């Protein structure tokens, strides 16, 4: 396993708190997780895929109940392959 | 207003259905909304920002109740400015 993914999940939960959504926290989270190149970067795309993985992961489990601190590897793998092919990375 | 944003929102709701989340539908939605360049594209980044806007929008309103078919322009504007600066676009 890796604590890399749950870090983003915590970030999702972090912005989930507030009774709404904190866009500034989300942007800060992305900036911190990334770096803030300010241009197209493969790392940024991967970060976006990871952010979406965690965000979609949260949405998927929210409809079931509470969300887990770790996603299902098969699902994660499937999603990763699907988006990897779609954007090339 | 524009029907461009709600189209993505419908896509979010579309994948929200299923009692979980359909990754293949999400990927198809992104591909259809985009084109499938297969490489870094400004349009793809913008699409990702739009997808996140709708996804975060959904999350923000889900905590309040049902989600609207149209997001608040001020919030949309704020988010757009925040992510635009973060990724450069």
């Amino acid at each position: 396993g890796s604590s890399r993914l749950p870090s983003l999940i915590n970030g999702i939960m972090s912005s989930m708190q507030g009774g709404g959504f904190n866009y500034q926290n989300f942007g800060n989270v992305l900036s911190q997780f990334a770096t803030g190149t300010g241009t197209c970067n493969s790392n940024d795309l991967n970060l976006l895929m990871d952010a979406l993985l965690s965000a979609l992961h949260t949405l998927s489990y929210q409809g079931m109940g509470t969300v887990p601190s770790y996603p299902s590897p098969s699902a994660m793998s499937a999603y990763s392959q699907s988006v990897r092919r779609c954007f090339g990375y």
